[PDB]
């Protein structure tokens, strides 16, 4: 993956492309449903494709990219891949495992980047949500700082290129970063990121630091039961993303993505309609006047698509923190 891409620059030299899509599904989507949306992904020209173990969609992304690998589509050097090693994993000698089976459904040499999911830790076992009788999930205990040695020794065995984290605060980062003998800091932290939940201290405090912020719910989350409160609002219905789509001829959606482009940030985006994904990729084509920018960073109120609820008794829970 080289320069000639809309990309950045990770702080271990290698390249993203600054637009990826996201492969996770609605729970309502058979996991087939991925095949079909990553090729459509890649006729419109995404390269960047955003998975984890825990979606349970890596072998159908798989079946889709090498298909078009296969067909002549694309080259694997051309696709970005992530995925992320799930709660139930994170213990330093489960990490591994956990990305060779990755590998295994995927049929890939590497994946291009490959993150914590959560800064929490539960009970391991083939189970990815192990409750109890209550219903509740199963916290574990692990050393953070042992999770990302294993990692790093996951980028030193070539079996992932980059390495980063998902969802972690503040305070987690500075952990990671402060860790002695640390090899590589986290490229990214991958976090929600939208007009109602704007993340502005920790945008600016993961450039201080060279991490990319990588966004999702860009477009207010797929809103997946029971993730996300089915009486939050819909961000994509927000009045002035109405008027600012109006103005510059473009849809909520747009304005939604572009404004996260010019700050810096690397987007993802998932849509079950083609239309959609192909009409996701015109966030290139068209400028945000800086006025405009400000009148989007007035609609921050903390609104928190996804606080991972389940998990919020965690001694970990990243999102008590202001940021
Ligand atoms: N790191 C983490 O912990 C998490 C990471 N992710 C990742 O994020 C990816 C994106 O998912 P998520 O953040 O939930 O969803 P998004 O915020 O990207 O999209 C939200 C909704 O926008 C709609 N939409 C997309 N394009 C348009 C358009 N052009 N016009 C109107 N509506 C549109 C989609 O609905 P419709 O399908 O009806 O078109 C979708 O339900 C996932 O696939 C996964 O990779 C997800 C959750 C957590």
């Amino acid at each position: 993956m080289n320069s000639k891409c809309h990309c950045v620059i990770l702080n271990d030299g290698n390249f993203i492309p600054v637009l990826g899509f996201g492969t996770a599904l609605p729970l309502e989507c058979p996991k087939s449903k991925a095949k079909e949306l990553t090729k459509i992904a890649i006729d419109a020209g995404f390269h960047h494709f955003d998975s984890a173990s825990v979606y349970n969609t890596e072998d159908h992304v798989g079946e889709a990219i090498r298909s078009k690998i296969a067909d002549g589509t694309v080259r694997r050097e051309d696709i970005f891949y992530t995925s992320k090693v799930w709660c139930t994993s994170l213990h330093p000698e489960l990490v591994r495992a956990s990305l060779e089976r990755s590998l295994q459904k995927l049929q890939f040499d590497y994946v291009d980047l490959y993150l914590i999911h959560y800064p929490m830790a539960l009970k391991p076992g083939e189970e990815n949500f192990p409750v109890d009788e209550h219903g509740k999930l199963i916290f574990d205990r692990v050393d953070l700082c042992a999770t990302w040695e294993a990692m790093e020794k996951c980028k030193d065995a070539g079996l992932t290129k980059s390495i980063g984290v998902s969802n972690f605060n503040y305070r987690q980062l500075e952990m990671i970063l402060n860790k002695p003998g640390l090899k590589y800091k986290p490229v990214c932290n991958q976090v929600e990121c939208h007009p109602y939940l704007n993340q502005m201290k920790l945008l600016d405090f993961c450039k201080s630091k060279d991490i990319v912020l990588v966004a999702y719910g860009v477009l207010g989350t797929q809103r997946y039961g029971g993730w996300v409160d089915q009486n939050s609002p819909v961000l994509l219905d927000e009045p002035v993303l109405g008027s600012m789509a109006k103005k510059y001829n473009r849809t909520p959606a747009l304005i939604a993505l572009r404004y996260q482009l010019q700050r810096g940030i690397v987007v993802l985006n998932t849509s079950l309609k083609e239309e959609r994904i192909k009409e996701n990729m015109q966030v290139f084509e068209f400028q945000l006047s800086s006025e405009d920018m400000k009148v989007l960073d007035g609609l921050n109120r903390n609104m928190r698509y996804i606080p991972a609820a389940i998990f919020k008794g965690h001694p970990n829970w990243p999102f008590l923190d202001e940021y």
